[PDB]
């Protein structure tokens, strides 16, 4: 029950799949820096060469070309580009990236780049990275780069990826890059992912690009309980995860009590974050259960992927329905990411049998049909991942991939939701 012409995707980031860490002039990022860290990341890897899709790139763009994906989203890696953040372009990372979007054209591929998918460079984060209201002039400038050089061959554009999780993850309590832990502290940060969104929708306009949104992680906040504590809780997080970066981008203001806690002219702020946009992307994995100044911790009463993340496709119907409640001039939605870890590989016939990740696939795909059957205009999904890649905090153990990859190998086997997906597509056709 998808509207016709619905896009179809897969979704990559550049960290988690290019390798490549230390060629062709790539400076260092705070990834880097995280990974070279003992007890950092779960199983003491980094993404030195992951996937290894700087080298095997024609390989993964006949991938998906073989899926028939009408889209593709993948991240620039901003120190190809610039490896200190600012001053003149890196030119084997522009050529990188050149070359691929040309080879997506050829195949049909409609590209979605991603300007920031957290590879900050290092050289920023030195000087006080988000929380340095430079940062956002710097990400602009990039963004003047990466426009002048794709604008009139990138299908979409997203700024900024999950700034919610950038904000409270990476700064608030540090379980990611950079590993800050500021609590509240991480507000301005918060401001200027959302200055610098603003700044890069404008300097991509300039540059001729066609379509620009964003890719904001969204989740439907359910208290543990009934206390008072619980439900403030609930509402706490729900307006610091959504309407924090939602209400900005859509509306032009904060969260009751927000702005009095930016700095800088927050007014005038928010008439640049606010740019008119071509469509909403919100990524969407479950929903997120909130107590008691708040903890999250998972829904109960659903079963658990190998991530431990709660199965509830209904959540993404609930949440498709709630953002339009609360956004009604909201853009056309597409879903940047959704996706599942499960853990499997090759067995003794080279056949990677994900069942687990067809049902879930299947299942959102159905919610988001029956969001559309309320109304809400949603016109794509971009399956998180192509590849499965290197996961943050968690290394190679949660395996996203419609395509399993063997690290030591690097070989590529389609698993049965490749083919499933592709079927999918084809059917809807």
């Amino acid at each position: 029950g998808l509207p016709p012409g619905f896009l179809f995707g897969a979704s990559t980031a550049s960290y988690q799949i290019e390798g490549a860490t230390t060629e062709d002039g790539r400076g260092p990022s705070i990834w880097d820096t995280f990974t070279a860290e003992p007890g950092r990341v779960v199983d003491g890897s980094s993404g030195a060469v992951t996937c290894d899709h700087y080298h095997r790139w024609p390989e993964d763009v006949a991938l998906l070309r073989r899926l028939g994906v009408d889209g593709y989203r993948f991240s620039i890696a901003w120190p190809r580009i610039q490896p200190t953040g600012s001053g003149p372009a890196n030119q084997a990372g522009l050529d990188f990236y050149d070359r691929l979007v040309d080879a997506l054209l050829e195949a049909g591929i409609a590209p979605m780049a991603t300007l920031y998918h957290w590879d900050l460079p290092q050289a920023l984060e030195d000087g006080g990275g988000w929380l340095d209201r430079g940062t956002a002039s710097r990400f602009a400038e990039y963004a003047a780069i990466m426009g002048d050089l794709l604008g009139d061959r990138v299908a979409h554009w997203c700024p900024v990826n999950e700034p919610n999780v950038v904000t409270l993850n990476g700064y608030g309590e540090g379980s990611l890059a950079p590993g800050k832990a500021l609590e509240f502290g991480a507000l301005p940060v918060a401001h200027h992912l959302l200055l610098g969104h603003g700044l890069a929708v404008q300097a991509l306009r300039a540059a001729g690009a066609r379509q620009v949104g964003t890719a904001t992680n969204h989740a439907p906040v359910l208290p543990l309980s009934g206390s008072e504590a619980d439900v403030t809780a609930a509402s706490l997080f729900d307006a610091l995860w959504n309407r924090l970066f939602a209400d900005p981008v859509l509306l032009g203001r904060y969260p009751d009590g927000i702005a009095d806690a930016m700095p800088g002219p927050v007014a005038e702020d928010l008439l640049t974050i606010a740019q008119p946009l071509d469509f909403y992307g919100l990524n969407y994995y479950n929903p997120q259960g909130v107590r008691a100044p708040f903890d999250v911790a998972a829904v109960p009463g659903y079963p658990t992927t190998d991530f431990g993340w709660p199965v509830a496709p209904s959540g993404l119907t609930d949440l498709l329905v709630e953002m339009t409640e609360r956004y009604p001039q909201i853009p056309p939605i597409l879903i940047t990411e959704n996706g599942c870890s499960y853990g499997m590989g090759p067995d003794a016939d080279g056949v990677v049998d994900d069942q687990p990740r067809i049902d879930y696939l299947d299942s959102h795909l159905g919610a988001v049909a029956d969001a559309v059957a309320r109304g809400v205009d949603v016109r794509g999904y971009y399956c998180w991942s192509l590849l499965d890649n290197f996961e943050w905090a968690d290394g190679f153990t949660q395996r996203f991939g419609l395509v399993h990859v063997d690290y030591d190998t690097l070989v590529r086997t389609p698993k049965r939701s490749f083919d499933w997906y592709a079927d999918v597509i084809r059917a809807h056709r």
